[PDB]
């Protein structure tokens, strides 16, 4: 478990606070400000969840044996409900839990904290709270999304087993990627804000 | 990785055919058998792939972790059509390329606790050569209820407590004979039955 986790009593799932004005938070906090410098920030958590994450570092070592390099990683973002924080901080993220699908039925991640901070995924709840994670995920190499995909398509259709690890709106400027497999992603810190 | 599978030369996937008369094949066909006398098998492989046994090893461990001391995995059968054999021998059981079963206890992947319902044509449809195939897979069945045909994910066991849930479903707990599966890595192909009329 990596080595800016938190001592967890022996326990293998804990939402830690960060502490602002901390290298830490302070990172994570400048990644959101450089497209929500309007927003209020109440808190950031680091997500320590060792199951997730030993499935996500498994996926990874795989992928950079598979790609033959270790550039397959982004730090994204996700916006959701706050009725799905519980379930993305134990489980990750389910393609299979409104929003539009338009490049396939994957998990959507955004390039830029902006768009996640859109009131469709950040839903305000009862008291305008939004909630948005900052998630790993393995985008390894992509092309192309397109409606209706259920995987990624593949890199060649003569070898139709052997698959891009992703798929993004441009390949040339992408703003949002999709991945369709469990543990490709890793929520590692939620951001509670309001606007 | 298992030390008697053959070495695969640095290479992460292989099938290996097995002999009959030997104990891995003789079980299998055994099982086959038990419920499906009136098929013949042509050949019965081992699926060797590193990656996905990897990351099922890992969900076992954790469901193991988890539960404290339940016999978590099955051995169960999964009956498919030929178009789909080399996806799932590389790529492992996808529930967003399931059917709806005929009885729907959820959205998911099914596995059948004999080998009869999985030799149903509408599983493993016969080929144009008259070939059907069947998958022998170890499941990560857990602790399970009774599945509902709205399940996009296994059911909380607790209503209070959303996001601590079943680790599968089944059309009967007293007496199961299918499972259903929601999660990526929770079931390996491990064997794959080619077998005619
Ligand atoms: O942060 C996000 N959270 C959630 S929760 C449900 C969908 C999304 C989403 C979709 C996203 O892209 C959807 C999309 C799909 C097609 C065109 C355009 Br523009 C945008 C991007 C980010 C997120």
């Amino acid at each position: 478990l990596p080595e800016h986790w938190t001592d967890m009593n022996h326990q293998l799932f804990c939402m830690v606070q960060l502490e602002p004005g901390q290298s830490e938070y302070n990172t994570i906090k400048d990644k959101f400000t450089r497209t929500c410098s309007s927003y209020a920030i109440e808190k950031i958590e680091r997500i320590q969840n060792a199951f997730l994450w030993q499935s996500y570092q498994v996926k990874k070592r795989q992928m950079d044996i598979k790609n033959d390099h270790k550039n397959n990683e982004r730090l994204l973002f996700h916006g959701t409900d706050a009725d799905s924080v519980p379930y993305v901080n134990q489980h990750g993220f389910n393609r299979s839990c409104k929003n539009a699908v338009s490049y396939g039925k994957g998990t959507y991640f955004a390039v830029d904290a902006s768009y996640s901070a859109k009131d469709t995924y950040s839903k305000p709840d009862s008291n305008g709270r939004k909630h948005m994670y900052v998630v790993r995920v393995l985008t390894g190499v992509f092309t192309k999304g397109r409606a209706g995909l259920v995987t990624p398509p593949p890199k060649n259709p003569h070898n139709p087993t052997d698959l891009f690890d992703s798929v993004t709106n441009n390949t040339r400027s992408p703003k949002l990627f999709v991945v369709f497999f469990d543990n490709q992603a890793y929520p590692e810190y939620l951001i509670t804000f309001t606007a």
